[PDB]
């Protein structure tokens, strides 16, 4: 019973977290086998971040003038690279707690889980959805750079964001662990505008089957639709439009429930054209849409 | 910039995690030194919980019933006792990942996190709340009771909650590690219900001083009020009385914002009378409650 914003336990990703500083600048890295990954700007200034060369400050750069600390001890630089955004430190001992791991560039609509850090040091998790325009809706203050998210599949850590940007309008922007910005965003100190934040449709519909699922049904109406027919609604209020493929991705959830994916289609409809009166749906008062499919199916079976 | 609802880092309880197994029932177990803490109906069959003697249950139990494994290996019961609606099981052996920790009975409108498990291993992470009917809002299934709330203050982790039953109506009940209910819940398969969910007035102010933080000031108006009349206000919405302790504890964030307490009470005062109009904040389309003052300090000054 019940239904939860849940995160992945951190506990994996928190025996990675370092802490990286080079010259006065300091941001969280992640310290997997013995490397440590960590964001490129770690080498910049603020007046660097304007019109940063990142090659041409990377020269100025010895392995000695990264210090990497894992709580309060000194890991030893005995290489460096950027890969595009990311800087490898190669340190000269494996993590010990370096779990089973992948790095996964995840899209958009995707949740996960981010471990926000300080100095190296964990502050709290929180689940996050990669939005359409490629931004996530974090809670980042400075010093965070370098925070990860996550997925995990039983003891494998799949690690798809790490943190580098906060865009003018609040909305944060990073990389995947090979360093490639999520979208067009850049890392640099120039204003970068997000896109339309659109809202996932697969998700919302992952969603109302899980608050079927656990008591709240008021929203099932009558009717059915058709793909094309609610991809117009969809198209008037900025979701996503759904395809078949996202049908298929809902099947478990309308064969637990025996509802067909088009009538809750019709449900969400409704809800967009006539709003939720007042009305309540898993406790919140607007249409949720950082929970996936697979998040649903996981929430209400207890995957462990 | 932005505002999340997070947890702890949750790597310091999943180290305690074990699994209890005391005839065909298994839940969960806290291992904290030698001592593993489980709901006491784990000696209970489905029949025996309409209405358990638990000292009657107890006596037919040994030392060798309790099965307790730690991830695949089996830990040695060398004692057990009963304290209250919790057993604890005296092992041979100390938890080597017991972190520095505290038993504390929290207050309802205090903050906490879940680590939601099923057969000692972990699912997921998830802040809640103590409601002030003592019932919380999770998100658990059958195998999840001895999961465990907590709080962090740097390296202590004081353990609030013991999740020990779902109510008919879908809302949970449980313990402290001491054993004690939050509320008048009984361990026992008999339908209770909860008192009136008032909304914890508190939390809300801190949440919209948390909102004019972080960008969203929209709600904020012309007015300012007192506390007799705030509270005739809240008496007619279902919200806590607000008190002078309440006050209080806001100044760190009347200070910061600059925004007078009472100021910002004629503003939830409008939000109660008036709605949000269609509109939100910090991405909610209703008035949140779950993050304390001290929670709303420590997200938004980066405390780790
Ligand atoms: C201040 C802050 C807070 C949260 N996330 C990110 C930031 N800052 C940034 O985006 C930086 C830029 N541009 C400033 C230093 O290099 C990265
Ligand atoms: C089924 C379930 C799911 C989540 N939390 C709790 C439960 N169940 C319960 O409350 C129990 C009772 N009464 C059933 C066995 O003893 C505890």
């Amino acid at each position: 019973s019940g239904f939860r914003k849940m995160a992945f336990p951190s506990g994996k990703v928190e025996g990675c977290m370092v802490q990286v500083t080079c010259g006065t600048t300091t941001l969280n890295g992640l310290w997997l086998d013995d490397v440590v990954y960590c964001p490129r700007h770690v080498i910049c200034t603020s007046e660097d971040m304007l019109n940063p060369n990142y090659e041409d400050l990377l020269i100025r750069k010895s392995n000695h003038n990264f210090l990497v600390q894992a709580g309060n001890v000194q890991l030893r630089v005995i290489g460096h690279s950027m890969q595009n955004c990311v800087l490898k430190l190669k340190v000269d001992t494996a993590n010990p707690k370096t779990p089973k791991y992948k790095f996964v560039r995840i899209q958009p609509g995707q949740t996960f889980s981010v471990l926000a850090c300080y100095n190296g040091s964990p502050s709290g998790v929180y689940q996050c959805a990669m939005r359409p325009n490629f931004t996530i809706k974090g809670s980042f203050l400075n010093g965070s750079c370098g925070s990860v998210g996550f997925n995990i599949d039983y003891d494998c850590v799949s690690f798809c964001y790490m943190h580098h940007m906060e865009l003018p309008t609040g909305v944060h922007a990073g990389t995947d662990l090979e360093g490639n910005f999520y979208g067009p965003f850049v890392d640099r100190q120039t204003a970068q505008a997000a896109g339309t934040d659109t809202t996932i449709t697969v998700n919302v519909l992952a969603w109302l089957y899980a608050a079927v699922i656990n008591g709240d049904r008021w929203f099932l109406n009558r009717f059915t639709t058709t793909l094309n027919d609610f991809n117009l609604v969809a198209m008037k209020y900025n979701y996503e439009p759904l395809t078949q493929d996202h049908v298929d991705i809902l099947g478990p959830l309308s064969a637990q429930t025996g509802i067909a994916v088009l009538d809750m289609c019709a449900s969400l409809k409704e809800l967009l054209q006539n709003g939720m009166n007042g009305r309540t749906i898993l406790g919140s008062a607007l249409l949720e849409d950082e929970f996936t499919p697979f998040d649903v199916v996981r929430q209400c079976s207890g995957v462990t």
